C-alpha cells in the first residue's frame, strides 16, 4: 500500500493504469473507500512551453467542470516545482481499449455515447477549444456514459481530418466533427473509414483524395448513414456542425 497525500488527504494506490513514463496514472483508494484516478506527473525535466501547456490544460479542465458532466470530473490537484497530482474520477475504462474488444455495439449504446460525445466536444468549442486530435483514446466510460479527458493543449492518422494533413492556419471545429464522424464510422461498421488502407503516405492521400470515395454501406438505420455521411465531407464549409449534429433526426427521434 504506497500512499499518495494530496491537498491533506492519503490516498493508497491499489494499482497503476496503463504505463507511460513522465505522467503515470494509478488507481487509489481514500479514506471513505471511494475509487479515484490519480495523475502524476514529474515536472524534474520540463522546459516552460510544456509547463505552461500543463498549467493550460489544467485551467480549461477546472473551468469547465461546471458547463458538463461528460468531462471528467477533477476533484483536487496539487503542483509545484517538481510534480503535479491530479485526483479524478476513475473510468471503468477508455473507449479504444474497448472498442479493439468488443464485436458488435448495441445500437441504443452506439447512440447515446455519440451524444455523449458531442456533448463534450461542443462544450469545449464553446469555451474557443478546437481538439484538432480526437481519437477513442481520448474518450473514457464512466457508468455506461462517456467522458472526454484530454483537451489536445498539453504537451494513428485514422481519426485525422483533411485540414489538418494540409496543413503539414486551417483548424477550426468543423476538424473535431471529422474525428467523431470517424469514431462513430468505427462504432457502425467495425472499422475507420480507412483502415484498409496501407501505408501511412497512402491514408494520408486518401483523406484529402476528392477521387476517393467513402463505403458507407446500406443499414437498417438511415439517419446514422446520414450523419457518416455529413460528417465525413471533405470540405469543412459543407461538413455538418455540432450544433446540426444536435439538431439531428439521429440524435433526436428514436
Ligand atoms: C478501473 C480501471 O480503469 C481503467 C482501465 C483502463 C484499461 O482497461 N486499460 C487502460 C487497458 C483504462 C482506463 C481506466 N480508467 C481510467 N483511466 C485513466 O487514464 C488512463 C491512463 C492510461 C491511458 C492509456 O491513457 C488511458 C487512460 C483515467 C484518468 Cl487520466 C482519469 N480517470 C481515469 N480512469 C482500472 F484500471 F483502474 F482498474
Amino acid at each position: 500500500n504506497e500512499c499518495i497525500s494530496v491537498k491533506g488527504r492519503i490516498y493508497s494506490i491499489l494499482k497503476q493504469i496503463g504505463s507511460g513514463g513522465s505522467s503515470k496514472v494509478f488507481q487509489v483508494l481514500n479514506e471513505k473507500k471511494q475509487i479515484y484516478a490519480i495523475k502524476y506527473v514529474n515536472l524534474e525535466e520540463a522546459d516552460n512551453q510544456t509547463l505552461d501547456s500543463y498549467r493550460n490544460e489544467i485551467a480549461y479542465l477546472n473551468k469547465l467542470q461546471q458547463h458538463s458532466d461528460k468531462i471528467i470530473r477533477l476533484y483536487d490537484y496539487e503542483i509545484t516545482d517538481q510534480y503535479i497530482y491530479m485526483v479524478m474520477e476513475c473510468g471503468n475504462i477508455d473507449l479504444n481499449s474497448w472498442l479493439k474488444k468488443k464485436k458488435s455495439i448495441d445500437p441504443w449504446e452506439r447512440k447515446s455515447y455519440w451524444k455523449n460525445m458531442l456533448e463534450a466536444v461542443h462544450t469545449i468549442h464553446q469555451h474557443g477549444i478546437v481538439h484538432s486530435d480526437l481519437k477513442p483514446a481520448n474518450f473514457l466510460i464512466v457508468d455506461g456514459m462517456l467522458k472526454l479527458i484530454d483537451f489536445g493543449i498539453a504537451n494513428t492518422v485514422n481519426y485525422m481530418p483533411p485540414e489538418a494533413i494540409k496543413d503539414m492556419s486551417k483548424i477550426s471545429p468543423k476538424s473535431d466533427v471529422w474525428s467523431l464522424g470517424c469514431i462513430l464510422y468505427y462504432m457502425t461498421y467495425g472499422k475507420t473509414p480507412f483502415q484498409q488502407i496501407i501505408n501511412q503516405i497512402s491514408k494520408l492521400h486518401a483523406i484529402i483524395d476528392p477521387n476517393h470515395e467513402i463505403e458507407f454501406p446500406d443499414i437498417p438505420e438511415k439517419d446514422l448513414q446520414d450523419v457518416l455521411k455529413c460528417c465525413l465531407k471533405r470540405d469543412p464549409k459543407q461538413r455538418i456542425s455540432i450544433p446540426e449534429l444536435l439538431a439531428h433526426p439521429y440524435v433526436q427521434i428514436q
